[PDB]
């Protein structure tokens, strides 16, 4: 639908062209101001994008992917956000609020829990729909074994849509290049 | 689209309507004669899917939800079919092979490598269009470290879009039920 003049559009990875993801690539790349590496860009395909557009340019993003993490020993379906990025004139204009309604939603539908990491600009946004930061440790896989995600505990969050989640359990994530979190 | 009087539609699980979803459930148990659980249906939702219609009823079915493997000790990036289905009527018509040609195209696009666990009913036609046995280990996850899959090796099957070694070791992620 539309809101405030802004076309958002939900699309999976498989339904987007060459050309659409060469301009997803350009809006994220930008919107971190270099820090997103070839790693990151792998991240965010092959889930759901929620994209917004001024008229034809497209202005916002964000991805929710499908990961498989352990809370304690049990098993939880995660809906992973990664990649919301809103062009820079388009800041503070309810965009990524716009975005994240729509993400909690498919999250909701699929999902047992959502999980992202956050950047001090993002954390504000999450925090405004519901989110809240992670309390329990957090582990990674690192060459077919848990170790502990130090320096990414504190800054992950996570949002429960069906009910309530102990956030101060722990999380175990699953395996990909560049950053685990 | 449309394919030999067969309408075939793709969408995400944040798509479905409640009565699409007890469609999807209905056809699964029935045309696995029951041999589907909870877990297998949770695993069939949260990625893609492919179904047919016979004009407005669901005749057919396949999923591919995305997964994160180590392959060896490097990451891959998974699309693994579940629930592949056609009702019994209407089998042998070459229904699996479009939505198989379908999920191909969908693996393609997004992911590394496709993985599935295969039933007899099938394991012909994934080798039909391209997919071939897993030849290497098998892992999962047991109480947070990985442990063989030794009853699920020579049932797996891959497909590759590019080269990828067929016996290299696969660590796949952690979830409920049977883990392939
Ligand atoms: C999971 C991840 O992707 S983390 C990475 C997040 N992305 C980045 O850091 C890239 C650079 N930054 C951006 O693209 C944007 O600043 C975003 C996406 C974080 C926010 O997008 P915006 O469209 O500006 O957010 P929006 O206008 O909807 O803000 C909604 C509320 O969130 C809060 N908020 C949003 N941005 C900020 C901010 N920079 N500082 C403080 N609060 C903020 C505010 O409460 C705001 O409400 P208000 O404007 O009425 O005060
Ligand atoms: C990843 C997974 O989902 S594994 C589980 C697969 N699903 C099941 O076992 C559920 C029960 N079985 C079914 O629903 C169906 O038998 C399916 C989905 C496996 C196949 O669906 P169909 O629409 O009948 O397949 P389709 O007609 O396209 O067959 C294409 C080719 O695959 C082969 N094939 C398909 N089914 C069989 C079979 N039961 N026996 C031998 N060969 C078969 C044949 O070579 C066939 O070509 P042909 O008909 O010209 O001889
Ligand atoms: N002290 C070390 C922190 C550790 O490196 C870590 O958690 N690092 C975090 C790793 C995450 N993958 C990043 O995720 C965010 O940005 C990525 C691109 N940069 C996107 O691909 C990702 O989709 C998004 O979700 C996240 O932004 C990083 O956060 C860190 O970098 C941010 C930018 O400077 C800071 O604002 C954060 N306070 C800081 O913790
Ligand atoms: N000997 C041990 C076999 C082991 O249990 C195993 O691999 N078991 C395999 C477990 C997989 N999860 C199953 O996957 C298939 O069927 C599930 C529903 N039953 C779907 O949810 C799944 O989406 C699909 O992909 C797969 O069919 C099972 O295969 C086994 O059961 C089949 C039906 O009887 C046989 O035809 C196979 N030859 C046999 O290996």
């Amino acid at each position: 639908g539309s809101h405030m003049g802004i076309e958002y559009r939900s699309l999976h990875t498989s339904q987007l062209t060459l050309s659409e993801k060469e301009a997803l690539y350009d809006l994220l790349i930008e919107g971190f101001e270099g820090d997103f590496s070839h790693d990151d860009f792998a991240h965010t395909l092959g889930g759901m994008h929620v994209m917004a557009f001024d008229q034809q340019k497209l202005v916002g993003h964000v991805a929710i992917i499908q990961r498989h993490m352990a809370l304690d020993n049990t098993p939880i379906s995660v809906g992973y956000v990664e990649a919301m990025v809103v062009e820079q004139s388009y800041r503070r204009q309810g965009i990524g609020r716009q975005l994240m309604l729509q993400t909690n939603k498919i999250i909701a539908s699929c999902y047992q829990l959502g999980l992202l990491s956050a950047s001090d600009d993002g954390q504000k946004l999450y925090h405004s729909v519901g989110w809240q930061i992670w309390k329990g440790k957090l582990f990674e896989l690192k060459q077919g074994s848990y170790i502990r995600s130090i320096e990414e505990e504190g800054g992950v969050m996570g949002w429960k849509a069906d009910g309530e989640v102990d956030f101060t359990a722990s999380l175990y994530c699953d395996f990909r290049g560049g950053d685990q979190w």
